[PDB]
């Protein structure tokens, strides 16, 4: 089976995660230095944030140079350098694929603003390479994604005297893929960087490449097409090569960006779709939103692969939840408006947890033992909290915290000297919350960490098995199979805050003897109808193997 | 009934808990700015370490002077204003009373050491309040306490030509207590606090007061004769003041210390033989040790009561177990050979148990269950850890860490200039582990403990009711009712490290739905035959009340 399917994701922003030079800039040697810790804690595959050349409006997503490094990062040797010393402990690396929009900073729209044509007399061949209107009255009845901060879509150029197409900020115009010219870019850029070895890409964005008037110009077709041009470039010229894609809809629209197994399109999709159900969940101590959200979710393809998340470097998104939903989740987990941005909810793991381990733990099963490929986002692996006070979602993307010298060891520049500031409070800054005490703590969050990724990697069956959820008799208590190969493991996991008593439905398993994945502690055979008596302490997580 | 059955106890030392006045040593004025901090923590009754003029070679237990406070914590005054605060919090407040020996400098030993007869020709009515000899040769049969340092409970002075007795070290003779005016000279020290408003006394060293030829000297009925007279004053004169003893025997011997209805000795005595049993049932996950010692346990008088706890100011001791048990422990929890000391082990209880949340909370849910009134030594709430550079015992009576800054709080003065260092590493230094962080996280241990003890004081069955154990088919799970007042109490222990199966035979409760008692969780109603079967998640505790 392909590597992606067996590998554990980690996401990371080399901006952020280790400075080199003392300048309070993360860099690409300071990320080397630090890949020891990445291998022995379990991660296959480095996800780098955008590293590209950029005024970093959005933080580094609007692109001014598709084909080099940001000069804060270093240069394309530390770039090589970086590549091969991962490669060499074994890791995969991919990067971040911004197709739907450049910086209005790119070479490209500086040309394309001068209009259609030239001072000179001739046609403008950058003019078309982005998405233009007298009145700028097209598209309605589209939404508009940055919500706190943009009021249409559309924005005036004055240079062109017309308006420009940005599904994100005006810092970032829309490529039109209409133009066969910007396709190719597209694909050259992706060239540059597979030929210097690069694993693949997570490409940013998906949904919003084709704009068509009169729908809401998420998930057309023609978008569909490009896509697959994408990936049937890849698989003739650099097989073996990962696409990932972002594409937070609902999930019969997500499951279209695997394709079909005649015409492929990516190989793996984040399941945006569990991921606010997982939080809901726990705050009604019901899990059944898993058991809808999960059912709605169509089989992908063989070359398919599921990737599962918790948290990342964006907010909590809650646009793909019902209104009622919505409503919850800001009353639960946003209870001060300084927590909302957006259509979200800009906070890391441990704080929306109310830095409960046991909840940090049960939720790190769930993501782990679902089927799929788990990503974790940096930081979470020791339990880092969010600077509120910073803009946008900046308070999710603070430093690194290694130890609890100057700057949590992310740099010899003091905190207010860093690119943001390494969190200082005294329950999540770096006296507290660092790798190095958790590397001796011998039962640190870390630790934990590491030990379960273990676990998950002596047992396929979590990143190649079936799924088929067990009837419990109780919504707090969520029971399903994983079985492939044979092995049929049972995960058992209460979103309840106290003890909890459940009736398994086993009846297809009589005569069969649960044991712990752990110690192989023995339970009771199934038997009889099968229907299984169980007791849970809160949150607790049963992760069985039933033996025949 | 008597205040003592219902109350919770904090051990703590005035050296190392709060610094006033910046000399880097704890003083009474800084132990006053704190009460309110235990009020909060939902603690009832202070017990302190020997506070008196000492020349401290056993760090205060070797008393020079048993009217008065070590120039060290203040004056008599600072402590009287102490104990007023103390008591507007409704705060009880007992001392220890050292009653076996006494300091080498106290004036009478200076006194007794010159000889029967004073140069004068007067006979030296000191002389005979110490115990003496010519040849060393009476009383082998006999142990040494302090294996690691002493040889011989005989030491001869050079000034007096005579040996002197002593159980400890040779800084601290044994007292005399066959001579009358010894046992006024008690009652005496022991008026003096009483009469200032001081809650009772903790008597230490109880078992050695009378020594005698051809036996142990350990336990002897003229000992507990002395002792019901104590009691006796006591009652007879300041009725409501608590005296408690520190008595590390068998079970059978123990229970004695209480004396009986007819001829009353203590309220209360610590609970020694189940202590060392809750560590190895943990490591050997197996809790048949837990039982077979309780029930050597007989029957307590009306008026007693257990003090419970798991570790104290002293050695985890190991002197009164079997050569197996003793191996076993040491394998388990003295990894290092200097951990291990006077048959005992120097740690704190979070290093213990590997620091281990899960393992943590289960064992103080097992001191806060048992039958008994529970103690907490100082910093098991935050879960400090221990310093093995420092000699004797001293390893585990670090200064109290508040908060990151200097010196974690406890001192103005740095580090260095403490009269202990406070613990700096990475995974119990101030900068992790302290008060401030753990009042600010919703998380904490601080706050589990505070929130546990208040879920105890809400079912009274804790402090007052009966204790049946309950067969459970799996050692590793503990199980047992409190019965007080038509309440039952079920109380259900997982001593593994990973989930286990039992059947619960709950027989006489046919009929009645156990009823969680944190929210009030039901679960079904026992039938059938009583037999109930259950499965609980590494280290879980399930505390529950049985409803008809
Ligand atoms: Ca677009
Ligand atoms: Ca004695
Ligand atoms: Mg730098
Ligand atoms: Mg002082």
């Amino acid at each position: 089976p392909e590597w992606y399917k067996s590998a554990v994701f980690y996401e990371l922003s080399v901006r952020t995660f280790q400075d080199g030079n003392g300048d309070g800039k993360g860099d690409f040697p300071g990320l080397t230095s630090r890949l020891d810790y990445l291998k022995n804690l379990g991660v296959d595959c480095l996800w780098l944030l955008p590293w590209f050349p950029s005024p970093l409006r959005d933080d580094g997503y609007d692109v001014a140079d598709y084909r080099g490094i940001h000069p804060d990062l270093g240069t394309l040797d530390d770039f090589k350098v970086f590549l091969r010393e991962a490669h060499a402990r074994g890791l995969w690396v991919i990067g971040d694929l911004v197709t739907n929009h450049t910086s209005s900073d790119h070479p490209w729209f500086q040309a394309a603003r001068r209009g259609p044509t030239l001072p000179d007399g001739s046609p403008n061949e950058y003019h078309d390479y982005y998405v233009w209107s007298d009145e700028g009255k097209e598209y309605a009845d589209t939404r508009i994604i940055f919500t706190d901060t943009e009021v249409s879509n559309w924005t005036l150029d004055e240079q062109a005297g017309k308006y420009y197409w940005h599904r994100f900020f005006a810092s970032q115009p829309d490529l039109n893929y209409d133009n066969p010219k910007v396709v190719e870019e597209l694909h050259g850029a992706a060239r540059f960087w597979l030929d210097l070895g690069l694993d693949g890409f997570r490409v940013d964005a998906v949904p919003y490449l084709i704009e068509r008037e009169g729908t809401s110009c998420e998930n057309l077709p023609e978008t569909h097409e490009i896509l697959k041009g994408f990936r049937a470039m890849v698989d003739r010229e650099y097989p073996g090569r990962l696409l990932l894609a972002e594409a937070c809809q609902w999930p019969e629209e997500v499951v279209e960006y695997f394709g079909t197994e005649a015409e492929p399109e990516f190989h793996m999709c984040f399941n945006f779709p569990v991921m606010p159900r997982l939080y809901m969940s726990l705050k009604r101590e019901d899990t059944s939103s898993i058991r809808e959200i999960m059912g709605r979710l169509p089989k992908i393809p063989s070359f398919g692969q599921w990737c599962i998340f918790l948290r990342n470097h964006d907010e909590l998104t809650l646009e793909m939840v019902t209104d009622d939903e919505r409503a919850f989740m800001y009353a639960a987990y946003a209870p001060d408006a300084r927590m909302k941005i957006n259509v979200g909810i800009r906070r890391r793991l441990a704080p929306l947890l109310d830095n409960d381990r046991r909840r940090i733990e049960l939720l790190n099963t769930v993501l782990l033992a679902l089927p799929g490929s788990p990503v974790l986002y940096y930081g979470d692996e020791i339990g880092m909290g969010d600077d509120l006070g910073l803009p946008d979602r900046n308070g999710v993307r603070t430093p690194m915290q290694w130890n609890a010298g100057t700057s949590g060891g992310f740099s010899t520049a003091q905190p207010s000297d860093c690119f943001f500031p390494p969190i200082q409070d005294p329950v999540y800054g770096f006296g507290r919350v660092n790798v190095q005490s958790q590397l001796q703590d011998p039962s640190s969050l870390l630790k934990w960490t590491a030990r379960q990724l273990e676990l998950r990697r002596a047992h396929p069956a979590f990143a190649h098995g079936d799924l088929t959820f067990i009837e419990t008799g109780n919504p707090a208590i969520l029971a399903f199979t994983r079985q492939y190969d044979g092995e049929t493991l049972l995960i058992v996991s209460n979103f309840a805050g106290n003890a909890q008593a459940g009736l398994l439905d086993l009846a297809p398993f009589v005569g069969r003897a649960p044991v712990t994945l752990s110690g192989a502690s023995p339970l009771p055979v199934v038997t009889g109808n099968g229907q299984y008596p169980v007791v849970m302490g809160k949150y607790d997580y049963y992760w069985l193997r039933l033996n025949s």
